[PDB]
């Protein structure tokens, strides 16, 4: 479902972002006014990511959720393909953290809301397998949704478990840098290194270089959280950093989590800290 001709029916602004992958434009749906990301990849320079592009859009198409960033579509142009999402003015979870720590409501209120993103994607078969907090992005009225789904994977009746080395070296769980056979409880340990990165900052061994990770991870005994924060917080981590997948909760499960069901409140309090990144933001 491909689509043609995007400036019939969108308005392209400003750039807004990236990177890696391509570039990122701010964007007007024509038809609605509603505002769009876009992000525009030339694909003459591509060329091997594209395969990675090919299951990305793919995967999008296929998703529908509010925890979700929704998809427009793909449109190709010329030479280039337009990548249509919504647009979340709020910043990411990331963003978020830069101004300062976070409480524990808030933490709450955003990994319920990951939680509840996961819970759909696995109940389609979907892993993730790139969670962390800047691929969490919040609307401005605190809205919250998973994002950047570039390396995303998909199980089927004949592949059950997959195998590939992608996500982010200090997120990503033992069994997908071993690439041993994993599934959607890979996703379970990226929310528990998330769940640090909201509480501390920063995830665990933030300071070393990605590649040493990559060994220490495997090998060493699973991070928990330290310092002075609830039990129950520190149970929901424990409980998503376990070494064995099989051991590890359901998304659906967590959501149950007395850390969650006792701190976790309405998402519109979040808009307190998108005011406070703004803020910052315009001072820095
Ligand atoms: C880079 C950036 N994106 C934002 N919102 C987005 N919504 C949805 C996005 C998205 O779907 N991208 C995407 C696409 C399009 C394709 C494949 C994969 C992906 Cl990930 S990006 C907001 C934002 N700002 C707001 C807050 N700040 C001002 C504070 O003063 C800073 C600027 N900056
Ligand atoms: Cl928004």
């Amino acid at each position: 479902n491909l689509k043609a001709d995007p400036e019939e029916l969108f308005t392209k602004l400003e750039k807004i972002g990236k990177g890696s992958f391509g570039e990122v434009f701010k964007g007007i749906d024509n038809r609605t006014q509603k505002v769009v990301a876009i992000k525009i990849i030339d694909l003459e320079e591509a060329e091997d990511e594209i395969e990675d592009i090919q299951q990305e859009i793919t995967v999008l198409s296929q998703c529908d959720s509010p925890y979700v960033t929704k998809y427009y579509g793909s449109y190709l142009k010329d030479t280039k393909l337009w990548i249509i999402m919504e647009y979340l003015g709020g910043g990411s979870a990331l963003d978020l953290l830069e101004p300062g720590p976070l409480d524990e409501t808030q933490i709450a209120t955003i990994l319920r809301e990951i939680l509840k993103g996961l819970d759909y994607l696995h109940s389609e078969k979907k892993i993730h397998r790139d969670i962390k907090a800047a691929n969490v992005l919040l609307s401005e009225h605190g809205e919250v949704k998973l994002a950047d789904f570039g390396v995303a994977g998909q199980l089927t009746d004949t592949q059950i478990k997959r195998n590939t080395f992608v996500g982010t070296p200090f997120w990503m769980a033992p069994e997908v840098i071993k690439q041993s056979a994993y599934d959607s409880k890979a996703d379970i340990w990226s929310l528990g290194i998330t769940a640090i990165e909201l509480a501390r900052g920063e995830p665990p061994h933030s300071e070393l270089h990605p590649m040493k990770v990559l060994f220490l991870i495997p090998k060493n005994n699973p991070p928990t959280l330290e310092g002075n924060y609830s039990k129950p917080l520190k149970e929901f981590v424990e409980a998503c950093l376990n070494k064995e997948p099989s051991f590890r909760p359901t998304a659906k499960e967590l959501l149950k989590h007395k850390f969650i069901l006792r701190n976790a409140k309405k998402t519109s309090y979040l808009t307190e800290l998108i005011d406070r990144y703004k803020r910052w933001k315009a001072e820095q």
